[PDB]
Protein backbone atom coordinates (compact mmCIF):
# COMPACT_ATOMS: atom_id res chain seq x y z
CA UNK A 1 0.00 0.00 0.00
CA UNK A 2 1.51 3.76 -1.11
CA UNK A 3 0.27 6.81 -0.48
CA UNK A 4 0.07 9.99 -2.46
CA UNK A 5 2.95 12.12 -0.57
CA UNK A 6 1.77 15.66 -0.24
CA UNK A 7 2.28 18.22 -2.40
CA UNK A 8 5.06 20.27 -0.61
CA UNK A 9 3.29 23.84 -1.90
CA UNK A 10 -0.10 25.10 -1.72
CA UNK A 11 -2.10 24.29 -4.77
CA UNK A 12 -1.92 27.39 -5.82
CA UNK A 13 1.66 28.21 -5.46
CA UNK A 14 2.59 27.99 -9.08
CA UNK A 15 0.30 30.08 -10.36
CA UNK A 16 0.48 31.74 -12.79
CA UNK A 17 3.25 29.27 -14.91
CA UNK A 18 1.10 26.08 -13.52
CA UNK A 19 -2.51 27.35 -12.38
CA UNK A 20 -4.40 25.75 -9.09
CA UNK A 21 -7.08 23.97 -11.65
CA UNK A 22 -4.36 22.35 -13.35
CA UNK A 23 -2.83 21.67 -9.89
CA UNK A 24 -6.41 19.65 -8.88
CA UNK A 25 -6.84 17.53 -11.80
CA UNK A 26 -3.20 16.64 -12.67
CA UNK A 27 -2.23 16.10 -8.56
CA UNK A 28 -5.93 15.26 -7.34
CA UNK A 29 -7.11 13.25 -10.06
CA UNK A 30 -4.37 11.83 -12.28
CA UNK A 31 -1.43 11.32 -9.66
CA UNK A 32 -3.83 9.87 -7.22
CA UNK A 33 -5.68 7.25 -10.10
CA UNK A 34 -1.74 5.96 -10.58
CA UNK A 35 -1.49 5.23 -6.68
CA UNK A 36 -5.17 3.65 -6.23
CA UNK A 37 -4.09 1.42 -9.74
CA UNK A 38 -0.57 0.46 -7.98
CA UNK A 39 -2.31 -0.36 -5.12
CA UNK A 40 -4.88 -2.86 -6.77
CA UNK A 41 -2.10 -4.14 -9.04
CA UNK A 42 0.02 -5.68 -6.12
CA UNK A 43 -2.47 -6.82 -3.85
CA UNK A 44 -1.39 -10.02 -2.77
CA UNK A 45 1.84 -10.63 -5.25
CA UNK A 46 5.36 -10.74 -4.27
CA UNK A 47 5.56 -6.86 -5.26
CA UNK A 48 3.87 -5.68 -2.10
CA UNK A 49 6.12 -4.75 0.05
CA UNK A 50 8.91 -3.83 -2.12
CA UNK A 51 9.82 -0.12 -2.25
CA UNK A 52 8.33 1.45 -5.01
CA UNK A 53 12.27 2.02 -6.92
CA UNK A 54 12.59 -1.58 -6.75
CA UNK A 55 9.01 -2.65 -8.39
CA UNK A 56 9.81 0.06 -11.05
CA UNK A 57 13.81 -2.04 -11.83
CA UNK A 58 11.58 -5.32 -12.06
CA UNK A 59 8.09 -4.86 -13.58
CA UNK A 60 6.29 -4.70 -16.69
CA UNK A 61 3.04 -4.00 -17.91
CA UNK A 62 0.76 -2.54 -16.15
CA UNK A 63 2.44 -2.43 -12.74
CA UNK A 64 5.34 -0.92 -14.25
CA UNK A 65 3.09 1.89 -16.01
CA UNK A 66 1.66 2.84 -12.86
CA UNK A 67 4.36 2.55 -10.04
CA UNK A 68 6.95 4.50 -12.73
CA UNK A 69 3.68 7.27 -12.92
CA UNK A 70 3.78 7.69 -9.19
CA UNK A 71 7.19 7.97 -8.78
CA UNK A 72 7.12 10.34 -12.17
CA UNK A 73 5.12 12.37 -10.71
CA UNK A 74 6.39 13.33 -6.95
CA UNK A 75 10.33 13.79 -8.89
CA UNK A 76 7.78 16.62 -11.27
CA UNK A 77 6.07 18.23 -7.83
CA UNK A 78 9.47 18.44 -5.59
CA UNK A 79 10.96 19.89 -9.23
CA UNK A 80 8.87 23.00 -9.09
CA UNK A 81 8.77 25.76 -6.09
CA UNK A 82 7.19 28.98 -6.08
CA UNK A 83 10.06 31.91 -5.25
CA UNK A 84 12.62 29.84 -7.67
CA UNK A 85 13.11 29.38 -10.98
CA UNK A 86 16.13 32.01 -12.64
CA UNK A 87 19.75 30.58 -12.86
CA UNK A 88 21.29 28.06 -10.99
CA UNK A 89 24.53 28.92 -8.78
CA UNK A 90 27.37 26.80 -7.54
CA UNK A 91 27.65 22.93 -8.18
CA UNK A 92 24.89 23.04 -10.83
CA UNK A 93 25.56 25.92 -12.53
CA UNK A 94 29.15 24.51 -13.11
CA UNK A 95 28.42 21.02 -14.05
CA UNK A 96 25.25 22.52 -16.74
CA UNK A 97 28.35 24.63 -17.86
CA UNK A 98 31.00 22.06 -17.96
CA UNK A 99 28.41 19.53 -20.12
CA UNK A 100 26.52 22.10 -22.41
CA UNK A 101 28.94 24.72 -22.51
CA UNK A 102 26.69 27.10 -20.58
CA UNK A 103 23.25 27.60 -18.99
CA UNK A 104 21.76 29.23 -22.09
CA UNK A 105 22.87 26.43 -24.35
CA UNK A 106 21.35 23.66 -21.84
CA UNK A 107 18.09 25.58 -21.57
CA UNK A 108 17.46 25.64 -25.43
CA UNK A 109 18.08 21.92 -25.98
CA UNK A 110 16.30 20.86 -23.06
CA UNK A 111 13.17 22.87 -24.28
CA UNK A 112 14.05 21.91 -28.11
CA UNK A 113 13.92 17.90 -27.03
CA UNK A 114 10.61 18.62 -24.44
CA UNK A 115 8.82 19.78 -27.71
CA UNK A 116 9.89 17.42 -30.09
CA UNK A 117 8.90 14.27 -27.81
CA UNK A 118 6.44 13.00 -29.67
CA UNK A 119 3.18 12.00 -27.63
CA UNK A 120 3.17 11.57 -24.02
CA UNK A 121 6.43 11.00 -22.09
CA UNK A 122 8.91 13.50 -20.19
CA UNK A 123 12.19 14.97 -20.77
CA UNK A 124 14.94 14.73 -18.18
CA UNK A 125 18.23 16.26 -17.27
CA UNK A 126 20.08 13.01 -16.43
CA UNK A 127 23.64 12.38 -14.32
CA UNK A 128 25.59 9.74 -16.47
CA UNK A 129 27.44 6.95 -15.36
CA UNK A 130 30.92 8.66 -16.46
CA UNK A 131 29.54 11.86 -14.56
CA UNK A 132 28.69 14.15 -17.30
CA UNK A 133 25.63 15.46 -17.77
CA UNK A 134 22.61 14.91 -20.90
CA UNK A 135 19.35 15.32 -21.76
CA UNK A 136 17.60 12.19 -22.72
CA UNK A 137 13.43 12.01 -23.44
CA UNK A 138 11.13 8.89 -22.95
CA UNK A 139 8.24 7.68 -23.62
CA UNK A 140 4.95 7.52 -21.69
CA UNK A 141 6.12 5.98 -18.30
CA UNK A 142 9.41 5.72 -19.34
CA UNK A 143 11.95 6.72 -16.39
CA UNK A 144 15.72 6.95 -16.26
CA UNK A 145 15.57 4.80 -12.86
CA UNK A 146 15.68 1.40 -15.12
CA UNK A 147 19.18 2.53 -16.36
CA UNK A 148 22.64 3.92 -15.01
CA UNK A 149 21.62 7.58 -14.73
CA UNK A 150 20.83 9.47 -11.88
CA UNK A 151 17.56 11.91 -12.88
CA UNK A 152 18.34 15.38 -12.01
CA UNK A 153 15.58 16.92 -13.24
CA UNK A 154 12.12 16.65 -15.08
CA UNK A 155 9.36 17.90 -16.77
CA UNK A 156 5.87 16.40 -17.50
CA UNK A 157 5.28 16.60 -21.48
CA UNK A 158 2.02 14.19 -21.19
CA UNK A 159 -1.05 16.90 -22.88
CA UNK A 160 -2.72 17.15 -19.24
CA UNK A 161 0.33 18.52 -18.02
CA UNK A 162 0.16 21.86 -19.86
CA UNK A 163 -3.65 21.82 -21.50
CA UNK A 164 -5.88 23.63 -19.20
CA UNK A 165 -3.41 26.54 -19.12
CA UNK A 166 -1.68 26.82 -22.54
CA UNK A 167 -4.06 24.06 -24.66
CA UNK A 168 -1.84 22.80 -27.79
CA UNK A 169 1.08 25.43 -27.25
CA UNK A 170 3.74 23.65 -25.53
CA UNK A 171 6.16 25.95 -25.84
CA UNK A 172 4.68 28.27 -23.65
CA UNK A 173 4.08 25.67 -21.01
CA UNK A 174 7.94 25.18 -21.24
CA UNK A 175 8.85 29.01 -20.95
CA UNK A 176 6.86 29.13 -18.04
CA UNK A 177 8.46 25.49 -16.57
CA UNK A 178 11.99 27.46 -16.02
CA UNK A 179 10.47 30.20 -14.12
CA UNK A 180 9.52 27.19 -11.26
CA UNK A 181 12.68 25.25 -11.37
CA UNK A 182 14.00 24.37 -8.08
CA UNK A 183 17.43 24.33 -8.13
CA UNK A 184 17.72 22.78 -4.50
CA UNK A 185 16.30 19.51 -5.37
CA UNK A 186 18.32 19.74 -8.64
CA UNK A 187 21.24 20.19 -6.13
CA UNK A 188 20.04 17.11 -3.76
CA UNK A 189 19.64 15.19 -6.70
CA UNK A 190 23.17 15.61 -8.01
CA UNK A 191 25.14 14.85 -5.41
CA UNK A 192 23.17 11.32 -4.86
CA UNK B 1 1.28 19.76 -51.05
CA UNK B 2 -0.87 18.09 -48.79
CA UNK B 3 -4.20 20.08 -47.43
CA UNK B 4 -5.81 20.05 -44.50
CA UNK B 5 -9.45 18.57 -45.62
CA UNK B 6 -12.97 20.40 -45.33
CA UNK B 7 -14.71 19.45 -41.99
CA UNK B 8 -17.51 17.73 -42.53
CA UNK B 9 -20.02 19.53 -40.66
CA UNK B 10 -20.39 22.89 -38.63
CA UNK B 11 -17.74 23.17 -36.23
CA UNK B 12 -20.53 22.75 -33.57
CA UNK B 13 -22.54 20.44 -35.03
CA UNK B 14 -21.37 17.94 -32.83
CA UNK B 15 -22.10 19.65 -29.06
CA UNK B 16 -22.70 18.99 -26.59
CA UNK B 17 -21.07 15.87 -27.03
CA UNK B 18 -17.82 17.35 -28.21
CA UNK B 19 -17.57 21.18 -28.22
CA UNK B 20 -16.79 23.87 -30.58
CA UNK B 21 -13.82 25.03 -28.57
CA UNK B 22 -12.86 20.78 -28.94
CA UNK B 23 -13.36 21.39 -32.67
CA UNK B 24 -11.51 24.59 -33.16
CA UNK B 25 -8.24 23.34 -31.25
CA UNK B 26 -8.46 19.60 -32.49
CA UNK B 27 -9.01 20.60 -36.32
CA UNK B 28 -7.95 24.24 -36.58
CA UNK B 29 -4.67 23.89 -34.58
CA UNK B 30 -3.42 20.21 -34.16
CA UNK B 31 -4.63 18.93 -37.62
CA UNK B 32 -3.31 21.89 -39.27
CA UNK B 33 -0.08 21.60 -37.69
CA UNK B 34 0.21 17.93 -38.49
CA UNK B 35 -0.41 18.66 -42.58
CA UNK B 36 1.84 21.88 -42.29
CA UNK B 37 4.82 19.85 -40.77
CA UNK B 38 4.57 16.80 -43.41
CA UNK B 39 4.88 19.18 -46.07
CA UNK B 40 8.08 20.51 -44.51
CA UNK B 41 9.05 17.48 -43.98
CA UNK B 42 8.96 16.28 -47.55
CA UNK B 43 9.98 19.08 -49.16
CA UNK B 44 12.18 18.35 -52.03
CA UNK B 45 12.29 14.90 -51.21
CA UNK B 46 10.90 11.19 -52.56
CA UNK B 47 8.15 11.47 -50.70
CA UNK B 48 6.39 14.31 -52.39
CA UNK B 49 5.71 12.21 -55.78
CA UNK B 50 3.41 10.01 -53.13
CA UNK B 51 0.14 9.15 -52.43
CA UNK B 52 -0.18 10.03 -48.01
CA UNK B 53 -1.16 6.05 -47.71
CA UNK B 54 2.03 5.47 -49.53
CA UNK B 55 3.75 7.58 -47.72
CA UNK B 56 2.51 6.25 -44.76
CA UNK B 57 3.37 2.86 -45.42
CA UNK B 58 7.24 3.62 -46.35
CA UNK B 59 8.43 5.76 -44.03
CA UNK B 60 9.56 5.92 -40.73
CA UNK B 61 10.11 8.60 -37.72
CA UNK B 62 9.18 12.30 -38.51
CA UNK B 63 7.49 11.49 -42.19
CA UNK B 64 5.50 8.88 -40.53
CA UNK B 65 4.30 10.46 -37.50
CA UNK B 66 3.15 13.68 -39.13
CA UNK B 67 1.06 11.66 -42.49
CA UNK B 68 -0.29 8.92 -40.51
CA UNK B 69 -1.76 11.68 -37.68
CA UNK B 70 -3.20 13.68 -40.98
CA UNK B 71 -4.64 10.52 -42.14
CA UNK B 72 -5.76 9.31 -38.78
CA UNK B 73 -7.82 12.34 -38.17
CA UNK B 74 -9.28 12.73 -41.50
CA UNK B 75 -10.65 9.87 -41.03
CA UNK B 76 -11.92 10.60 -37.14
CA UNK B 77 -13.87 13.19 -38.19
CA UNK B 78 -15.57 11.08 -41.03
CA UNK B 79 -16.64 8.78 -38.13
CA UNK B 80 -18.46 11.42 -36.18
CA UNK B 81 -21.42 13.14 -37.78
CA UNK B 82 -24.81 15.63 -35.95
CA UNK B 83 -28.09 13.32 -35.91
CA UNK B 84 -26.49 9.98 -35.86
CA UNK B 85 -25.16 7.21 -33.08
CA UNK B 86 -27.35 4.79 -31.90
CA UNK B 87 -27.16 1.14 -32.86
CA UNK B 88 -26.17 0.53 -36.25
CA UNK B 89 -28.74 -1.75 -39.03
CA UNK B 90 -28.07 -3.30 -42.35
CA UNK B 91 -24.88 -5.16 -42.78
CA UNK B 92 -22.58 -3.21 -40.35
CA UNK B 93 -25.13 -4.51 -37.26
CA UNK B 94 -24.96 -7.95 -39.36
CA UNK B 95 -20.95 -7.84 -39.02
CA UNK B 96 -20.83 -6.64 -35.45
CA UNK B 97 -23.14 -9.43 -34.37
CA UNK B 98 -21.16 -12.44 -36.33
CA UNK B 99 -17.26 -11.10 -34.65
CA UNK B 100 -18.66 -10.19 -31.30
CA UNK B 101 -21.98 -11.87 -30.45
CA UNK B 102 -23.63 -8.37 -29.76
CA UNK B 103 -23.85 -4.85 -30.41
CA UNK B 104 -23.99 -4.46 -26.71
CA UNK B 105 -20.68 -6.68 -26.61
CA UNK B 106 -18.80 -5.05 -29.08
CA UNK B 107 -19.67 -1.44 -27.30
CA UNK B 108 -18.36 -3.31 -24.33
CA UNK B 109 -15.34 -4.42 -25.53
CA UNK B 110 -13.97 -0.86 -27.80
CA UNK B 111 -14.87 0.99 -24.58
CA UNK B 112 -12.76 -0.79 -22.58
CA UNK B 113 -9.84 -1.03 -24.92
CA UNK B 114 -10.35 2.59 -25.86
CA UNK B 115 -9.93 3.49 -21.63
CA UNK B 116 -7.10 0.96 -21.46
CA UNK B 117 -4.92 2.15 -24.35
CA UNK B 118 -2.40 3.95 -21.98
CA UNK B 119 -0.94 7.07 -23.15
CA UNK B 120 -1.62 8.97 -26.35
CA UNK B 121 -3.41 6.73 -28.99
CA UNK B 122 -6.14 5.55 -31.17
CA UNK B 123 -8.66 2.45 -31.29
CA UNK B 124 -10.04 0.91 -34.29
CA UNK B 125 -12.42 -1.22 -35.19
CA UNK B 126 -11.08 -3.62 -38.52
CA UNK B 127 -11.67 -6.11 -40.56
CA UNK B 128 -8.94 -8.16 -40.78
CA UNK B 129 -7.85 -10.13 -44.16
CA UNK B 130 -10.27 -13.11 -43.36
CA UNK B 131 -13.53 -11.37 -42.93
CA UNK B 132 -13.49 -11.47 -39.50
CA UNK B 133 -13.98 -7.87 -37.07
CA UNK B 134 -11.03 -7.01 -34.59
CA UNK B 135 -10.77 -4.21 -32.24
CA UNK B 136 -6.93 -2.81 -32.21
CA UNK B 137 -5.41 -0.28 -30.64
CA UNK B 138 -2.46 1.68 -31.41
CA UNK B 139 0.08 3.73 -29.41
CA UNK B 140 0.83 7.38 -30.73
CA UNK B 141 0.46 7.91 -34.69
CA UNK B 142 0.07 3.85 -35.49
CA UNK B 143 -2.44 3.16 -37.91
CA UNK B 144 -3.70 -0.08 -38.95
CA UNK B 145 -2.88 1.11 -43.02
CA UNK B 146 0.49 -0.75 -41.92
CA UNK B 147 -1.12 -4.21 -41.76
CA UNK B 148 -3.43 -6.15 -43.76
CA UNK B 149 -6.45 -4.74 -41.99
CA UNK B 150 -9.11 -2.43 -43.18
CA UNK B 151 -10.08 0.32 -40.85
CA UNK B 152 -13.65 0.73 -40.01
CA UNK B 153 -13.94 2.77 -37.26
CA UNK B 154 -11.59 4.78 -34.94
CA UNK B 155 -11.75 6.96 -31.40
CA UNK B 156 -8.92 9.44 -31.16
CA UNK B 157 -7.30 8.86 -26.97
CA UNK B 158 -5.00 11.41 -27.41
CA UNK B 159 -5.98 13.76 -24.16
CA UNK B 160 -6.22 16.76 -26.45
CA UNK B 161 -9.48 14.95 -28.18
CA UNK B 162 -11.13 15.05 -24.89
CA UNK B 163 -9.61 17.19 -22.30
CA UNK B 164 -11.29 20.55 -23.04
CA UNK B 165 -14.96 19.14 -22.33
CA UNK B 166 -13.80 15.99 -19.99
CA UNK B 167 -10.83 17.15 -18.24
CA UNK B 168 -9.59 13.44 -17.11
CA UNK B 169 -12.93 11.59 -17.78
CA UNK B 170 -11.74 9.74 -20.63
CA UNK B 171 -15.11 7.03 -19.84
CA UNK B 172 -17.05 10.20 -19.93
CA UNK B 173 -15.89 11.06 -23.92
CA UNK B 174 -16.49 7.40 -24.69
CA UNK B 175 -19.86 7.34 -23.55
CA UNK B 176 -20.46 10.67 -25.82
CA UNK B 177 -18.79 9.20 -28.83
CA UNK B 178 -21.20 6.13 -28.89
CA UNK B 179 -23.41 9.09 -29.49
CA UNK B 180 -21.89 10.27 -32.79
CA UNK B 181 -20.61 7.60 -34.62
CA UNK B 182 -21.58 8.08 -38.57
CA UNK B 183 -22.73 4.43 -39.18
CA UNK B 184 -22.81 5.31 -42.78
CA UNK B 185 -18.93 5.74 -43.08
CA UNK B 186 -18.52 2.61 -40.92
CA UNK B 187 -20.27 0.58 -43.62
CA UNK B 188 -18.92 2.43 -46.62
CA UNK B 189 -15.77 1.42 -44.97
CA UNK B 190 -17.16 -2.20 -44.79
CA UNK B 191 -18.32 -2.32 -48.21
CA UNK B 192 -14.74 -2.25 -50.04
FE1 LIG C 1 1.38 13.91 -15.59
FE1 LIG D 1 -6.04 14.07 -32.23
Amino acid sequence: SFELPALPYAKDALAPHISAETIEYHYGKHHQTYVTNLNNLIKGTAFEGKSLEEIIRSSEGGVFNNAAQVWNHTFYWNCLAPNAGGEPTGKVAEAIAASFGSFADFKAQFTDAAIKNFGSGWTWLVKNSDGKLAIVSTSNAGTPLTTDATPLLTVDVWEHAYYIDYRNARPGYLEHFWALVNWEFVAKNLAA
